[PDB]
């Protein structure tokens, strides 16, 4: 069951979040694993990209985003 990469990609184009399809699908995997809407996965990632100053994203940035924000607040682990 997917969160739909084509709906997530429409938000990345507003904020200038440069990703390939393999990095767009990485946030779809988080939306599906966490049971969470993509406006969180796109919106909270901007703060991380601002703090690193990076204009483009990597397989390392979207891997670290799980530990930088998502695992810190998870309700399923309580």
């Amino acid at each position: 069951m997917s969160a739909s990469a084509q709906q997530l990609a429409e938000e990345l184009q507003i904020f200038g979040l440069d990703c390939e399809e393999a990095l767009i699908e990485k946030l779809v995997e988080l939306c599906v694993q966490y049971g969470q809407n993509e406006e969180g996965m796109v919106g909270e990632l901007i703060a991380f990209c601002t703090s690193t100053h990076k204009v483009g994203l990597t397989s390392e940035i979207l891997n670290s985003f799980e530990h930088e924000f998502l695992s810190k607040r998870l309700s399923k682990a309580r």
